[PDB]
């Protein structure tokens, strides 16, 4: 593995969802150790994508059993780090 394997990638992120609005939804699948909204080191604003980690790598299948992601009114996309 290239990445930590309870880490995932979560693009399609509503300027509106916060660090904790991503920690809550994750929460359906698996405990979330931490997560975290990428900003951009320039500018400050908001790259508009994440990251999620899961107590045990486990739930990572269970994120990408489901077809379909809504938060915040928004399509995400989750995917293996």
């Amino acid at each position: 593995n290239e990445e930590d394997a309870g880490k995932m990638f979560v693009g399609g992120l509503s300027w509106d969802t916060s660090k904790k609005d991503l920690k809550d939804y994750f929460t359906k699948f698996g405990e979330v150790v931490d997560c975290t909204i990428k900003m951009d080191p320039n500018t400050g604003r908001s790259r508009g994508f994440g990251f999620i980690l899961f107590k045990d790598a486990a739930s990572v299948e269970k994120v990408l059993d489901q077809k379909e992601h809504r938060l915040d009114g928004r399509v995400i996309d989750p995917k293996k780090a």
